[PDB]
């Protein structure tokens, strides 16, 4: 399925090149600009434990998910990954625990050493 396809075909967007955050662009966006640290970012997303065991979508709450980029309001993988995206882009991310919730996890939703999968649509972003 989609997690395995990211494993096989995704780009490693980590600085360390440790395969900690792998990306596939599923729908191309527009514009020269990508978000930068500080911007208010609007997304829709579907996320799950990569083994399908738990799911979460912004659509469940009938509203976009909003955060400030590069401020650690989200897991590291989102600060890295969303910074690569264009407005209108849909991307798949597959994320090792080091760029998510680590060995501690974040129970009850996230166990120790969990790999995460997200589909993210970047709706908009605005400068601080
Ligand atoms: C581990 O805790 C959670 C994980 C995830 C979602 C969580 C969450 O909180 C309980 O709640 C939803 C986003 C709704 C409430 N909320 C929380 C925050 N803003 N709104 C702020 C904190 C968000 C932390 O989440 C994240 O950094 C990532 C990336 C942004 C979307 C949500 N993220 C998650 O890790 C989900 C998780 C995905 C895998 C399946 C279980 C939920």
């Amino acid at each position: 399925g989609a997690p395995a396809t990211v494993t096989e075909q995704g780009e490693d967007i980590t600085s360390k090149k440790d395969r900690g955050v792998l990306k596939i662009v599923k729908r191309v966006g527009n514009g020269e600009e990508t978000p930068m640290i500080g911007d208010k970012v609007y997304v829709h997303y579907k996320g799950k434990l990569s083994n399908g065991k738990k799911f979460d979508s912004s659509h469940d709450r009938n509203e976009p998910f909003v955060f400030s980029l590069g401020k650690g309001q989200v897991i590291k993988a989102w600060d890295i990954g969303v910074a690569t995206m264009k407005k209108g882009e849909i991307a798949h991310l597959l994320i090792k625990p080091e760029y998510a919730y680590g060995s501690a996890g974040s129970l009850p939703k996230i166990p120790s050493n969990a790999t995460l999968f997200f589909e993210i649509e970047l709706l908009d972003f605005k400068g601080e």
